[PDB]
C-alpha cells in the first residue's frame, strides 16, 4: 500500500516522512521535486502526479502559509489552499484514495472563552482563513474519503519558530514586549504527524470516521506566556539572556495586515473518541523541542 | 489507558517519548525519576513501580548496552538485562499488563550469508547476548502478554553515534581505516519508537500477534560501506573533510574485548504481515538523521 505525500520539506512534512515511512510505502515531494511534480502552482500538474503515482492514501502538507503577505497576493493563495486542494481531491475520487488535508483555526471569528467545535458556524476574518475554507469545501464536495485536520499555532524544532525568534530577542535585547490577548494552544508537528499515522490505519479499516476534525495539543495559553515558559526553560537550562524585563501587551498596540483572532481555542473530542487518541498539553512538546534546541553537540 | 516507559532518555527511549504519547496516557522514567523509582539496579524497586502505577502497556526502553565493559562487569549486565526484566514481567502478569522489550542480534552466533529468523537457534557469543538472552527468555516464561522485538546496530541524531564518531575523525583526519567483514543493518530510533507505538495499538485488539520478532531497517551493509555513505553525504552538504584516503579492513585487526559477530543480517518478514506494516531500507533513516545533524541552526 502507496502512500503519496506533498509539502515534504515543511515543518508538518518534514515530521511526516518519518511518521508515514512505516504505514505503507512511501513517495515524498515538494516544489522542486525533478522526477515528479509538486508545485502547487500548476493543480493540473500536482493532479496528473496523483493519476500518474495512483496512491492508495494522499496526505497533504504543502500550503500557503504566509497570513500576511496572503492579503497582497490573495489570487496565489486561493490557486494554492484551494485550487489545487479540489484538482486533487477529484483525481483521488478518480481512484477512490483517501485525501488527508490541513486547515486551520482562522475559518472561524473571534468571540472568546469558548472552544470552536466541528458543527459550529465558520466565518473567515481574514484571506488565509478565507482560502483555507475553500479548500477544505472543496474537498468535502469532491471526495467523501476524506480526513480534514484544523489546528493551530504549528512549530518544529528543524527551521524557524516562535520560541527561536524570540529566544533570539531575548540574547541580543534587554526589555521585550508581546501579545496577551490572542488566546489558543500551541501544537507540535510531532503530534499532527503522529496522529496522522495513527489516523490512516483506522480510517483505512473503518470508513465511518472520515469527515472532519479538530486536532491540537490540550489546554490553552497566549503568546506571553508560551514566551515565558520559552524564558524560564532557556534559564534553566542554562542558556544566559539580556532579557530582564518581560511585558504583556494588547493586540491593538501591534500592526498586521491581515485581521489575527482572538479566540483560536479548538474543542478536540470529535478526534479523542473517533480514534481513541490521546492529545497531550501543549508544555510537552514545546519542552521536547526545546530540549533538543539547547541540546546542540556536533 | 497508561502506558508506563523505563529507559526514557536513552537513544530508542528518546524516541519513544514523542511517540508513545497519543498511544496513552504516557508515564516516562529513567534512573535519576525521583518520585518513582526507575534504577534496575534495584529490580524490587522497579517492580515496586509497576505495581504503585497500574499500568496497561509497560515499554522497556532501559538496558545495559556497554557490551565490552559487560564483560568486565558479568554480573552488573546480568541485573539490567535479565533480572529486572523477570521482575517486572512477573509484576505485569499480576495485572495482566502488556510488556515490550527490546533485544538484539547478538543472541545469534556469526555464520555468513543467511539472515536469522524466529525459530533459529540461539547460540551466543558474548555476554551482552547471553544476558539480553536471559532477560527475553524470562520474560517468555513470565508473562505471555509480551512483544520482544530483537534489533540491531541501532542509532540517533540526539547525542553520540556512529555517523558522528567518524565524522569527528573526517575532520581531524587524513586516512581512515574501518570494518568490511561484520555485515548488517543500521536501525533508527525514529523507526523502533513509531513501529512500536502501532504494534501496541494491533497487541491490544488482536492478542494472538503476541511474540518474538526481528525489527530491524530493510537492506544490508557493512560499517566500512556505512561511512563511505555518511562521508559522500557531508561533502554533498558542503561540510570540509581533512580525510581524503578511505581503506577497509578485517575484524581480526582490531581487538575487542568481546567477540563482535559476522553476521547480524536478520530476517523481519514475521513482523510485516504481522503487524501489516512496512520496513524501510536503512539509507533513508541514516540521511534523514544526517540532514537534521547538518542543518544546525541557532
Ligand atoms: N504554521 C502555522 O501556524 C499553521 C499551519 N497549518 C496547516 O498545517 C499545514 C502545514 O503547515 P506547516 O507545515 O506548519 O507550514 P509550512 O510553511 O512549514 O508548510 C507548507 C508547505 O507548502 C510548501 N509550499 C510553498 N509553496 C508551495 C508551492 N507553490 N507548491 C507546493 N508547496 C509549496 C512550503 O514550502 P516553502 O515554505 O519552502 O515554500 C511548505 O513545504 C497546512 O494546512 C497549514 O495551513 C495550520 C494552522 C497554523
Ligand atoms: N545501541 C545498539 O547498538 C543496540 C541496542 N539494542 C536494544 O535496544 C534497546 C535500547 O538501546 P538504546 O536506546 O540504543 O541504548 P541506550 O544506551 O541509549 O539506552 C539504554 C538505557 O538504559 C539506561 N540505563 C543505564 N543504566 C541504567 C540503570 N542502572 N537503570 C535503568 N536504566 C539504565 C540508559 O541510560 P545511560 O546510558 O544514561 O546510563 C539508557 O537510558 C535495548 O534493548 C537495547 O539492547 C539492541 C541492539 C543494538
Ligand atoms: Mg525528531
Amino acid at each position: 500500500m502507496n502512500i503519496l505525500l506533498f509539502g515534504k520539506t515543511g515543518q508538518v512534512g518534514w515530521e511526516l516522512q518519518r511518521s508515514l515511512a512505516p504505514v505503507g510505502n512511501l513517495i515524498a515531494l515538494d516544489v522542486h521535486s525533478k522526477e515528479f511534480c509538486g508545485d502547487f502552482s500548476n493543480p493540473k500538474g500536482v493532479a496528473e502526479t496523483v493519476r500518474k503515482l495512483r496512491p492508495d492514501v494522499i496526505v497533504n502538507a504543502a500550503a500557503h502559509t504566509a497570513v500576511d503577505k496572503a492579503e497582497s497576493e490573495p489570487e496565489l493563495a486561493q490557486l494554492l489552499n484551494a485550487t489545487s486542494v479540489e484538482a486533487i481531491a477529484k483525481a483521488a475520487n478518480e481512484t477512490g484514495a483517501w485525501v488527508v488535508h490541513y486547515s486551520t483555526d482562522y475559518v472561524f471569528p473571534g468571540t472568546g472563552d469558548i472552544p470552536w467545535q466541528e458543527t459550529d458556524a465558520t466565518s473567515p476574518l481574514n484571506v488565509y482563513g478565507k482560502t483555507k475554507l475553500a479548500g477544505e469545501k472543496a474537498l468535502q464536495d469532491n471526495c467523501p474519503k476524506h480526513l480534514i485536520f484544523r489546528t493551530s499555532w504549528v512549530y518544529a524544532g528543524k527551521g524557524n519558530n516562535f520560541a527561536k525568534t524570540m529566544l533570539r530577542l531575548a540574547k541580543e535585547r534587554q526589555t521585550l514586549s508581546v501579545i496577551n490577548d490572542q488566546y489558543g494552544a500551541p501544537t507540535g508537528a510531532e503530534l499532527l504527524a503522529d496522529c496522522t499515522a495513527h489516523a490512516i490505519r483506522v480510517a483505512l479499516n473503518k470508513p465511518e470516521v472520515a469527515g472532519l476534525y479538530h486536532l491540537v495539543a490540550g489546554g490553552t495559553t497566549t503568546w506571553h506566556d508560551y514566551a515565558a515558559l520559552v524564558f524560564d526553560e532557556a534559564r534553566k537550562a542554562g542558556i544566559t539572556l539580556a532579557l530582564t524585563e518581560l511585558n504583556a501587551v494588547p493586540t491593538s498596540a501591534y500592526p498586521t495586515p491581515a485581521s489575527r483572532p482572538g479566540n483560536s481555542r479548538l474543542n478536540t473530542e470529535k478526534f479523542q473518541r473517533n480514534f481513541d487518541l490521546i492529545l497531550p498539553q501543549w508544555e510537552l512538546g514545546v519542552k521536547r523541542m526545546l530540549t533538543e534546541m539547547f541540546t546542540t553537540t556536533t
